[PDB]
């Protein structure tokens, strides 16, 4: 019944879900190249607007209420059809006429994701109605309608068609959400008679101030294609028409929801079709409206101009996406489409570069101005043209001999198209698509994002623009604090930290530093070997001044949930430097200079020493910085929780760094004098305890070690918070740093070996406690997917051990059968309501206080039910409510003494009933999102990438084909779980669209901009055998399946680096993709070969599938020298 | 359509299954119907009525209040045709809130709330428990939800129960439902499904009771009552009428009661007076004052005066004089 097919609709290819109304309605984002947003259900219910929720065309509510609003909000169509001497009413897409007709409902979405079609076939009448939503930068939203008579009858049809619950301009989303009824009283909907255009405005902007408040803009809707339409500007007569009566034209309705309906009478002949469109736009002033009214009256080609602007939208969307290697053509369009949408959702969230490596002088100059006024005054940019390259900027910078300009020039990222991922399914996130200037609609080069989200997106983005990697690394490092953390958000201007408003506090996320930095360091060392070495002694890095005071070690040990204070005095000094310098005012100074500068080695030590200072042997990295790691739903693990996850990634980080140091020929390092004691105390602690690694570490020695590491970090930060950096550095041995890295790895490796479970899975998060104030004890938590992802990413296990983990995982309680993928942690039965809160009779009778409270029928703490069972008071949420109630009791004379005597006993009974010591967060206590029985897809896709990396290791090290085969089988199965080949009913949406999660009781939830997409981009490149090493690009698939290759000839339409829309003809036994926006064709052949085609009309061939460094730089550098690459692949190497 | 009262009837007439959904807009102009609305003279009861003129079937439901039991929805299905009908009915209430959701959160973030919902049936009694898995809070701390909203029923024989609206549409399309006793992540509902033969010129009645802010002890008391109290229907009806009587006593103390030739005027005077005393208050008991209340009032007003004045000479109850 519910199938999914490829179907041409008026010459454009769409995916079609047949019988979409047999599915539970699901939520979609319709994407634009411009500033449109549209969040729509498969039932038609929607919100839409431009820029943000404050310019909504339809009201901005949560996705449940959007879905529930389809009958009264958005699209509405009623047809009065004369057949025989009977007037027959048909209302497609409604639930107003249940089972009155045999109907088929179909849903279509195009391959680019920017058009959607709703279709209803009335099988009894042989009539089909379709409407399609499109976007136009110029005109707004365009609803294209088609009524098709495929019967053998002629029908006299009176139709009422349009859109309802149109917002007026200038209602805040908050007011519409909370007080929609009051808003109605200010609505005035009008028709401009000559044009038929509808004006949807307020009589006044609603405001608390006793002042005039004129509403001088409006939302609009207008129409083309119908002869002599009558118009409604409200839904008042809709029901009259529904009941088979005729309507009266409306041109001035006050106090009612806006609507725009067209009414016409037509004779629809057999085997014919009638078409029309409605256009709607937001934020229109008097001038805007007059321009449209004039166009309607005088511009004969206005329909064509609208259609042209729609297609321009598609073309621009393709150009944006194609620049990040979105375009692939294989035998499987589902895979090709998913890659397209993955890439789009990546660049929507993290941004896309404006134009290859090109920079505009004006934007760049303004950026320098905001960053550092001293630098801006001093640097003369005349030698640079109006437009220049990243290379031109590097060369210019190299001549200015100014380290602050070097940093700002390097940090510059000409990104556009990014926006925050808020929507009706993520209503806690505010979104705004700020991609067109409010002044003239020109492009906006800006970005902002949460730390983890944006640095994740950028890892995938860097693949398509490799020469920006240095920029990203410096942005990251230079926005990190001296004590080894970072602010919560980055921007083009710089960075933002959270502030305090309560039970409100700030902090640092434990996962933010190591793994996200590492993926960039790995990238640059593959693309530009030696480049990191060149920064070892280069004092061009800075420290972000985030005004957070991490408390002394003894205070953290005492209460590890109370560990970071906001330093308001430090904040004032920053704000003062910001007025005096610009953004650079948020960098640490030294005693000597305005801005303190350090080298790459010092920046790495800053972050490594901070983590190692929280290293609990055999337990992981202590979570004690008032924020969680990746999983917000286990946020109560902050305090006594310890991350093995971060330790696994730290293993990978330190091995990488160990090799980096080993490949260096520098004999010394140079670091802040202040850091010397810290570095040395940590190194020494590890060196003098290395003898302990021969066995297991006692709880006593665990504390000896942590105390020394923690005290060293605390003395360092106290000194910097109070005295600052004095400005002097000291020369130390490179050998000493290699010794530090080696011993750190010995300790981490020992800790990893202590964290294997009997089932072969690894611990993700552990608990620590301080005992006899002399010991640190470890205890364990449930199996967690995130632990398996991290240990499989660690580089520590052998291929056989990796495969044992994955075999354990497949056989564990994390495998969810119906979706054949992985939970974050086991599903568990929570106690039913009447099983939650019973006190044993024995416990009550043994307590004098509880027994007395029962005797006296006091119900403030305990109550006895009418079958003689005992319960804690129903208002208690946790122990703190119980305590408060016991203090209230202690005010009464007859309870005072007993309360003092037995308070601890009663509290212990409470803890016995509720087991709140085991609480790790809302993860274990709800049923959506990260909750019980829910698949959180980002983590599954992180597993997929880790497994891929495990497959590449086994192939590289020439493991047995049995081990390689079993690891690949895991890879292919995990990929299947991701669900691109599932039926729409099982997936719960279009399987080519990413969603954040799939809960136990529904299909896919939260469409679009999940971080999942960046992982799947990287995995796809790995599958295609795109490897970079030693500065050389290799195109050599080992994991790619034979069935990816075309079975018939197809045309690959792609975009060049210079924005030329071109085509290549593919034959059978080939496929195509792009890399750095060069088209690459794989073809099955008798012999391996690569052929590089250059824009000089020449080509060059070799048997080796590894390109040389210069050719590879020509690819990475996007200079248009290489036109395309063809790679001849052995059938026997395909899977 | 999605919140509150919902009723669907599958009626065997000829060898055809006919679906009728009174008060809905789901079957526009399928039947000739008459809808009537009733409100009592005191304003504390309301009846919704739909006559299906094609079938000679009338459905009514009435909302009443009970201090003891909460809200009481009294249902009547009346066959005034000359036919005998085999009817499978699904009747109840939907989008029942769980206990402990703030009005602010329900207004702004209803979708998040769903992920915390758990609706259960107490099998022996047929009582529905509408709760959260945890009270929703920003703090990283445990947050137990130890109260619930409830609904239960009297008057239908061997009913099947739903605790969600998941299968409502299946029934609407003429299919039979599966019993539910534990639904997670969905809007609460309470539906009864029974099959009955409704003879010509006969009427069937039932009631649904719903209440808020119920703890474990409150729920056990209702489950015990359902199992052991033979006169529970009468006790509910008694408490409803006590409510009317108390309403009249309050209002009458402020001269609400008039009887003229025109009941519209008499009724308007009643409601005027009620809305006046609802907003400004009514005196407790003529000019009578309680020592305890008065003493507490003086204590809060002026501690010096409270310390100085000895109220012993006044009785437990005394007049303004
Ligand atoms: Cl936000
Ligand atoms: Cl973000
Ligand atoms: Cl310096």
């Amino acid at each position: 019944s519910i199938t999914m097919d490829m179907v041409s609709m008026n010459g454009e290819m769409f995916y079609k879900i047949a019988n979409n109304d047999a599915m539970r309605p699901f939520f979609m984002t319709i994407v634009s190249d411009s500033n449109h947003w549209m969040f729509v259900s498969s039932n038609g219910g929607l919100t839409a607007g431009r820029k943000n929720a404050e310019y909504a065309l339809f009201p901005y509510y949560t996705d449940d209420k959007i879905t529930e609003s389809a009958d009264i909000t958005g699209s509405k169509s009623i047809f009065q059809i004369q057949y025989n001497n009977e007037l027959i009413v048909w209302e497609p897409f409604s639930e107003r006429f249940t089972n009155k007709f045999k109907i088929t409902r179909n849903l279509y979405k195009n391959y680019y994701g920017n058009k959607i079609i709703f279709e209803e076939i009335n099988e009894d009448l042989g009539l089909t109605y379709r409407y399609q939503w499109c976007s136009s930068n110029q005109f707004g939203f365009v609803r294209k309608s088609e009524l098709s008579n495929h019967s053998k009858n002629v029908y006299e049809i009176s139709l009422l068609d349009g859109i309802q619950n149109i917002m007026p301009y200038g209602v805040s989303s908050d007011l519409q959400s909370s007080t929609s009824n009051l808003v109605d009283a200010y609505k005035r909907s009008e028709l401009h008679p000559k044009s038929g255009l509808g004006i949807f405005a307020l009589s006044a902007i609603i405001v608390d101030k006793a002042e005039p408040s004129e509403a001088l803009k409006a939302n609009i809707a207008w129409s083309l294609g119908l002869n002599n339409p009558k118009y409604l500007v409200s839904s008042l007569q809709l029901n009259h028409f529904r009941n088979g009566k005729s309507i009266s034209p409306e041109d001035d309705i006050k106090g009612e929801k806006g609507a725009y309906f067209l009414n016409t009478v037509m004779t629809l002949e057999a085997n014919t079709q009638k078409e029309w469109m409605i256009i709607a736009n937001v934020n229109q002033d008097h001038s805007d409206i007059i321009a449209i009214t004039e166009t309607i009256q005088n511009n004969k080609k206005i329909a064509e101009d609208i259609n042209t602007d729609i297609e321009l939208g598609t073309k621009r969307l393709i150009e944006l996406n194609a620049s990040s290697d979105a375009l692939q053509l294989t035998a499987d369009n589902l895979r090709d489409t998913r890659h397209f949408s993955n890439t789009l959702f990546n660049i929507m969230r993290g941004g896309i570069f404006d134009n290859n490596y090109q920079i505009e002088k004006g934007d760049f100059s303004n950026y320098i101005k905001k960053a550092n006024k001293l630098v801006f005054d001093k640097i003369d940019l005349n030698a640079l043209g109006e437009i220049f390259s990243l290379n031109d900027l590097n060369e210019f910078a190299s001549k200015q001999k100014d380290v602050d300009f070097d940093r700002l020039a390097l940090e510059y990222l000409p990104l556009k198209f990014s926006r925050r991922h808020g929507d009706p399914s993520r209503p806690w996130n505010k979104f705004s698509i700020n991609t067109q200037s409010e002044i003239d609609g020109s492009k906006v080069l800006d970005y902002e994002g949460n730390w983890r989200d944006i640095f994740q997106n950028w890892e995938a983005l860097a693949h398509s623009f490799p020469n920006f990697i240095d920029s990203m690394i410096h942005k990251f490092l230079n926005a990190s604090t001296f004590d080894g953390y970072n602010p919560y958000r980055v921007t083009k201007e710089g960075f933002d930290w959270e502030t305090i408003e309560p039970w409100s506090y700030i902090g640092y996320w434990g996962d933010h530093q190591i793994i996200y930095l590492l993926k960039f360091l790995e990238f640059i060392e593959k693309h530009q070997p030696g480049k990191l070495h060149s920064y070892f002694e280069s004092e061009c890095f800075v420290y972000a001044a985030v005004p957070y005071t991490i408390k002394p070690y003894e205070e953290i040990l005492n209460n590890p949930k109370d560990t970071i204070g906001y330093n308001h005095e430090w904040e004032k000094v920053i704000n003062e430097r910001k007025k005096s310098i610009g953004a650079d005012g948020a960098l640490l100074k030294s005693n000597d200079k305005s801005i303190y500068h350090v080298n790459f080695i010092e920046k790495i030590l800053a972050t490594v020493l901070a983590k190692m200072s929280n290293f609990i042997p055999e337990a992981g990295i202590w979570l004690n910085t008032q924020r969680p790691e990746w999983n917000d739903a286990n946020n109560a693990l902050v305090g006594n929780g310890v991350s093995m996850v971060t330790l696994y990634y730290l293993r990978r980080f330190l091995k990488f760094f160990d090799q980096l140091l080993e490949n260096s020929t520098l004999e010394n390092i140079k670091i802040s004098n202040e850091m010397v004691e810290f570095y040395h105390k940590v190194r020494e602690t590890l060196m003098e305890n290395q003898h302990l690694l021969a066995g297991s570490i006692s709880d006593t020695d665990r504390k000896v070690i942590l105390d020394k590491l923690g005290n060293a970090a605390a003395d360092y930060r106290f000194q910097i918070y109070n005295s600052g950096f004095w400005g002097k550095k000291r020369t130390h041995s490179m050998q000493g740093l290699k010794n530090f890295t080696k011993v750190s790895l010995q300790f981490i490796d020992h800790s990893i070996k202590a964290n294997q479970r009997p089932d072969k899975l690894y611990h993700a998060y552990n608990l620590m406690s301080v005992e006899k104030n002399k010991e640190i004890a470890i205890s364990y938590l449930s199996e967690m997917l995130e632990g398996q992802v991290a240990v499989l990413s660690s580089g520590f296990l052998s291929s056989k051990e990796n495969l044992a983990v994955l075999d354990g995982l497949k056989n564990s309680a994390l495998f969810r059968e119906d979706q054949y993928s992985y939970l974050l942690y086991p599903n568990k039965e929570l106690p039913k309501f009447l099983d939650k809160n019973t006190i044993s009779k024995e416990a009550v009778s043994k307590s004098e206080l509880l027994s007395l409270l029962v005797s006296k029928s006091n119900k403030q703490v305990i109550e006895k039910d009418s079958i003689g069972e005992y319960h804690f008071n129903g208002e208690f949420n946790n122990a703190s409510n119980l305590k408060q109630a016991l203090e209230d009791l202690s005010q009464q004379n007859e309870y005072k003494d007993l309360v003092a005597k037995e308070s601890k006993t009663v509290e212990a009974i409470f803890e016995d009933v509720f087991n709140h010591k085991a609480f790790t967060g809302r993860s274990g206590t709800f049923y959506g999102y990260e909750g019980l029985g829910s698949i959180y897809w980002h983590m599954v896709s992180k597993l997929q990438l880790a497994v891929l990396e495990c497959c590449l290791k086994a192939v590289e090290e020439k493991e047995s084909e049995e081990v390689i085969g079993r690891l690949l089988e895991h890879y292919y199965e995990i990929n299947e779980g991701i669900g691109v080949h599932k039926s729409p009913s099982l997936y719960g949406a279009f399987p080519t669209d990413a969603y954040s999660h799939t809960p136990a009781g529904k299909g896919a939830q939260q469409p679009g901009m999940t971080g999942q997409v960046k992982e799947d981009i990287l995995s796809r490149f790995g599958e295609l055998g795109i490897f970079v090493k030693n500065g050389c690009l290799e195109l050599n698939p080992c994991l790619l399946r034979k069935d990816e290759f075309l079975k018939e000839a197809k045309t690959f339409d792609y975009v060049t680096v210079n924005f030329q829309h071109q085509s290549l003809e593919l034959v059978e036994k080939s496929l195509a993709f792009t890399y750095c926006q060069i088209p690459i064709i794989y073809k099955i052949a008798n012999q391996k070969c690569i052929e590089v085609f250059t824009n000089d009309g020449k080509s060059a061939k070799a048997a080796s599938l590894i390109l040389d460094k210069q050719t590879s730089q020509d690819v990475f550098g996007r200079t248009g020298i290489i036109n395309k690459i063809e790679v001849s692949i052995l059938e026997s190497d395909l899977r």
